[PDB]
């Protein structure tokens, strides 16, 4: 599967800010075999779209679980698609840790997003009080079942595992403990879905990714991109990290 | 002793297109002048909104974040509706309290956080079916009030709409009596529990079905001072008549 990096700006940005980071983003060179997604709040979506150049995907960083009606405040796949995404984020660890998002809950989102004709990238990850009890694959696995009991097909999916462990507890992920995930993250895929799939699907990097380590990270055999939290607000930073795919080959 | 307040709450609804047509729609009407006026599009939708809209009419967030941006995957926050042009924020809706499952705290502390930051609140309140038939409904409205007078800065840009989400699709259907009842026991929390001055300046607005058809009639009652209109707000030529049923109240 191809290398896919993807900048999650989160709840960050304004008018001027998102102007000069698309502005960066355009004058970047950018490697050729990467897919390359950006995230912007959904205020800004319209903006990025019209001005940012088309070799870069827009995504949501969120979407309502089925059709739209009457659910205020929240956004649905088709107006995602309406202003030109072809990603959504969902089941980050901000929504499932902060606002409470249940699994079951963000699997049926997945699903109706993909039969929609969306592209998901998928976020699993463990707590710090789980991986202190051992959980770290018992959490996992629960959060992929929870997405291939939902979805109709992994085609356009991809997962990225979230260390939230690691996420603001003190503590760092090597890129070692990131493989260790990852492989068994697509074991998982080839015993409970299909072997075409856990080798075509891409497992990216959601934990702290920045110029400084995405070189090293890019290294591991079952890192196949990133999701970019905190540098993906850093236009020159981001394209670095795109061109780590180099690194990869190396 | 507020000015008549029409809001319409677009709700998970529209696309490009479709918008664009309630736009030139809303741009095309006549609206009586002494109506403070409101339009809240969903999220992705803002920028287009305030890009073709007349600025007779204000634009509302259907939701903000609790606090300052930052690490929030998927929220908007003050800053940003603030940034695109908005002058104010739904708060607590109805569809957020059942739906969503937002608590009352967690309300009140996004209304202090919009109001600090300068952004109106217009501040939902109202009670379910099983409520209302315990006899809570009075319960659960001025407990929903505490949590925001409770948190709130001040009460200066704050709009309080009422829904009864007992009718909101239970199959019983609300009066414009019923409906004037709860808000007159409102108005009298604001006087106990806020001041006299805040009582008779807040503007209780009625956020029930709200329709070409029952506008004029629902104007009529003494202590409903507008509407927060779903469904038809949808529909440029009937949100307009609505704004104007303001002419009722006078008659």
């Amino acid at each position: 599967g191809k290398f896919f990096v993807g900048g999650n700006w989160k709840c960050n940005g304004t008018k001027d800010s998102i102007a000069k980071l698309i502005s960066d983003l355009n004058s970047a060179t950018l490697e050729a075999d990467v897919d390359v997604v950006v995230s912007p709040p959904f205020v800004y979506i319209d903006q990025v779209k019209s001005s940012l150049t088309d070799r870069i995907d827009i995504s949501g960083q969120n979407s309502w679980v089925g059709k739209g009606g009457a659910f205020t405040g929240e956004i649905s796949v088709e107006q995602l698609k309406d202003l030109g995404c072809k990603w959504v984020i969902l089941g980050h660890s901000e929504r499932r840790h902060v606002i409470g998002e249940k699994d079951e809950f963000i699997g049926k989102k997945a699903a109706y997003a993909l039969s929609e004709g969306l592209g998901v990238i998928a976020c699993i990850g463990e707590k710090l009080e789980e991986r202190e009890a051992g959980k770290t694959f018992d959490v996992c696995f629960a959060q992929l079942k929870a997405f291939a009991d939902a979805v109709p097909s992994w085609d356009n999916i991809v997962v990225a595992y979230e260390p939230v462990w690691a996420i603001g507890t003190g503590k760092v992920a090597s890129p070692q403990q990131a493989q260790e995930v990852h492989v068994a993250v697509r074991g998982w895929l080839k015993k409970n879905v299909s072997e075409e799939v856990a080798s075509k699907t891409r497992i990216i990097y959601g934990g702290s990714v920045n110029g400084g380590n995405s070189a090293e990270l890019a290294k591991e055999e079952d890192i196949d991109g990133f999701l970019v939290g905190g540098a993906s607000l850093k236009g020159p930073e981001f394209a670095t990290i795109v061109n780590s795919v180099t690194s990869k080959k190396v």
